[PDB]
């Protein structure tokens, strides 16, 4: 009863860069790493982490110019705009931890609130921003169950 | 050394519609937008995009009922059943790409092949199945040189 | 008062054809198919359409040599050269349309002037070239009113 | 054995005219033109003709008031009231026509029945009301063979 | 001065007939009818008349045998052998004419030379064999003047 006829095309350019390197890609995932803490007990004292993957840390290595932009998304499991960790045994426990976008770990990253990182530049491959750190207060009670807790996330590069 | 008379006759009718929206036409092209893939350089992760055209995306507005048919065809520069991006300044370099008809990107469009997208009705103006994704698997080698790559499809809607 | 005998005598050969072909014949009117468009609302992409009468296509099937020659009246709703389409219940609903002599809509076809379609020989039962065109632009108010638009034409073929 | 005397007296009036203009004489048959319908095959459409005599069309320019009569005989070869056409090569073929008193081919002339064409009057050399006519039904087999087919009438004239 | 005596004696028989019939006598004169040939207009096509007088048309009812003879004395206005009409106003204006002796116009009668008309035998009143015809050709102008032109004959039958 009806027909249109029409073209789109498709257009995509090489050249300034600033793509992500050390991290595997399974089925378009594009999985970027872990941020792995470690093993601990009755957590009481701070524990830092960065991210690292495979056998490389997770880095830039971004274009000359382009000031990009990072955004994280909050975990599966977050309230309150603190992201949280959530045992694959027990519901009930939980521990809370913190995102910087510095080494120093001074700046904090909201959630889906971007963030100016334009000092990854000029190449030079340096180490993606983003380090995790976990403070032993208002950590529900201070020692929790045993388990393997776990979180994900959506780290998103615009630019 | 003969004649004959006929009438054609010509008819047109308005109401159930389903026409494209945010189309520009030059000369009876009717373009319908373009994927824009975006800027990379050594292609190792999965990039993602979606038709867009000068101000607004592409959408379809389509009429209640009336369970329409897409059809795409092959790129230019074809070979096996993928379509290809080829260079403006090199004719050696290409890129692999696919093309799915759902946000989730889990439908392949296959070349010839018409997709019974009957999701599209009851207006809304919902957004044209036509999403693309690069995958760095069987990319020739992994990175390519510097240039415009370019392809253009032609779409078209039975109903 | 007067009286005149005289014999006029009546001559018809068969052979030399060029005879169109897929026409039906209902009282000596000798309709040639439709130039069905199909069902839009608010046009605003352009529509192709082909002379198309029940069950195929209408053809030629010409015969050798014997350049023939194509003449296309203008419609009963015409002004200014440009062939109409006229609603059957509001008079005042109106929508323009061109109509073309090859299949890339390249060649126009003007009012009472004859169109050398010479390629059309060698029999083969070659489509009849008589193509139309709907482009959104000088369309009055770009969305027109509810109906069925009808316009009727009247072909000549002298040879 | 015997003898008888007497004057018969010839008398011819020069006045109210009404005579048929551009057909030549031979020897007395008083030739009229002839109704070419032209070459075609295979006829599956109409086909329409008038009686054209070699420079000119056959005119009647007659003269003012005095209601004529058109009385057209059957064709040598007739059967069943219809008018046909026979091959000079082969005897089967035949193909019928019919032929009328009017332009828009409505009224039928019917064989040895006059016609009161009163409308060519008041001079202004108007056409001859003789008109035929190839309808594509009842014509035997859809398609004949091949020949030069022909026939010949008697058209009267009384006023 | 002298005297001389004689008798004289008259013979008539009645029995083999061979006389005309539908012939009015006023004086003497036994008129046969008249050669109407019509009314018409720049004579450009031949006319053809037989002779008719009042009632009914002239007619023989001859005698069986008796082969009888006709002749035809030229007209008052004659010259070459070929008898004229001259116009009772004008002097100048003549329109030639012929005479033949079947009915198909191909015996040509000749002034003053008898025709064996032996054919009218056997009563049955067979009409008499006189037909006039006048062709365009050698009409001096093509076109005459106005009038009404006569002619008077002298037929005599011998047997």
């Amino acid at each position: 009863a009806g027909t249109l006829i029409g073209q789109v095309g498709v257009q995509m350019v090489i050249g300034a860069g600033c793509t992500i390197i050390n991290g595997s890609v399974s089925g378009g995932i594009n999985q970027w790493g872990t941020l792995d803490f470690g093993s601990h007990s009755d957590l009481t004292n701070v524990v830092d982490a960065q991210t690292v993957g495979t056998s490389g840390n997770i880095q830039i290595q971004c274009s000359t110019g382009l000031t990009p932009s990072l955004t994280v998304n909050a975990g599966l499991h977050a309230s309150g705009g603190q992201r949280y960790m959530q045992n694959t045994t027990t519901t009930s426990s939980t521990i809370a931890y913190n995102i910087y976008s510095d080494a120093a770990r001074s700046a904090l990253i909201q959630a889906n609130t971007p963030v100016d990182i334009s000092s990854v530049s000029t190449g030079t491959a340096v180490n993606i921003p983003l380090y995790g750190r976990v403070v032993p207060t208002g950590q529900s009670t201070p020692t929790p169950t045993a388990g393997t807790y776990t979180d994900t996330l959506l780290v998103t590069i615009a630019w």
